């Protein structure tokens, strides 16, 4: 049974047994702590079909991430927050000096931020490194894991709790992937990172020579804001299509030798865009 | 329907559908990615009746994680691995004192360790409290985790992955709690787990002004050891019994002020012992 139905199961939880809570900006939603779901990786990509994605923008953003980049010009020229930037000094925010946040923290954990255009190499601690290192050198391990923060939770000084923690897993020849992330938004975040960690995972699959598995998706607060419930219950409505696959048209070695033209979506049939406002 | 069989059903998922898979020391496991319980902790308590949990030693643990403490006789002076020991001096290891491990990363996170005995008021980050302050101050919020580390992930030095990541969440006037384990032993850490967790958040709520809600345990990798394949076989033949209710006896007002004598399980009527080789 097609795994696009997991996702709308529990966006239909939620619109029946959610509860009113309010977030950080005072905006409500229906909440519900607790829930998971699992999506197939083998021989289709979870890019869901109930709405159309914009796949291009979850491509060019992980590779972003890949890179480590901290200037949100390298993203924005691709074609892809108030209390965010209100930390930024003028001049670092006028060139799109983000500080040492998203990828940065992949690539260069704790590392001593500088500017966004300073070398970096060698720096702090590399997870995504570390993560393929482990794979090849121990499969069998249980601590295959990378930590995601939201810009907003520094400093780490603090030591400030993750928003996602991503473990992979290995076992007969194949790497799956579960995300932990401590809320997501149903409507327009939860889509995007199940496209976003299913293409990780096709990747690191790739350069260690395993076939993708399972991509498991965990939830604490997971949420609906109450101006996306009328276009959620439409989207209910709309049956699934098949997940299209997704190809990788070269042979690669390192995760950073990835480029956004070695990929191809295929057999992608999803119904309508669905515009929500954020 | 009664939650611990969720519990026997992950058992059940894990015999029939589980894979091959060796663990560090190389003893076997079948094993599954990704699983997932909610048990309620609404005048209920889910300490397993299948088999007898051993309550006192899931208290008395509890409790010396709390007080923070690195000391094995404080523990075991309650009347409740190779690899850990090894990587100790001589005369600490004899005298009981583990390094800056359990509790101390609950209470005192990324603080210089000196000794057991040692004055660590104040230095680093307590986690513990910090997660207690946020309910009270902001009930809504997302980031209001905690997260322990197995010992031989030391030194937090090297950016270590968590072994677990507990989440708390506030509604209704209701806390609950996930527990996200980066490996779970089905035979003996998980039902051990279980019960401490909703033991803190029975805790927690207590000293908070708020009602135990849900416990939400999550799994990356799910095993169960060979050698316990056919105790479970039979654990999964008995019927359970309501979970029993957990009672706190007086007024208590701080996390540290708890004492074993506060608290009391009632109506508990598991079957026997299971005993289960480590």
């Amino acid at each position: 049974p097609h795994g696009e139905l997991q996702y709308l199961g529990q966006i239909q939880h939620i619109l029946r047994c959610g509860v009113r809570k309010d977030d950080r900006t005072g905006t409500g939603t229906l909440s519900v702590f607790g829930m998971q779901a699992r999506y197939s990786l083998r021989d289709e990509f979870p890019l869901l079909t109930t709405k159309r994605v914009f796949w291009k923008g979850v491509l060019e953003e992980l590779l972003w991430f890949i890179k480590g980049s901290t200037n949100a010009k390298e993203l924005s020229s691709k074609g892809v927050s108030r209390d965010f930037l209100d930390s930024l000094g003028f001049s670092t925010r006028e060139e799109g000096d983000l500080g040492p946040v998203y990828g940065f923290q992949w690539r260069h954990f704790g590392a001593e931020y500088r500017d966004m255009e300073s070398d970096y190499s060698g720096q702090g601690v590399d997870q995504l490194q570390r993560v393929i290192d482990t794979i090849k050198t121990n499969p069998d391990d249980r601590r295959i894991i990378m930590c995601a923060w939201n810009p907003r939770d520094l400093p780490l000084k603090a030591l400030p709790p993750c928003h996602a923690l991503c473990q992979f897993y290995v076992v007969n020849s194949e790497l799956s992937c579960q995300l932990y992330q401590r809320s997501g938004d149903m409507g327009l975040g939860v889509p995007f990172n199940i496209a976003s960690y299913a293409l990780l995972t096709y990747m690191i699959a790739h350069i260690t020579g395993l076939k993708p598995g399972d991509f498991i998706h965990t939830l604490g607060d997971a949420h609906i804001y109450l101006n996306h419930i009328e276009p959620l219950k439409i989207q209910l409505q709309r049956e699934p299509r098949p997940f299209p696959k997704l190809r990788i048209l070269r042979k690669v070695e390192k995760i950073d030798d990835f480029k956004a033209e070695d990929f191809q979506i295929e057999g992608y049939n999803p119904h309508p865009t669905i515009k929500m406002e954020m």
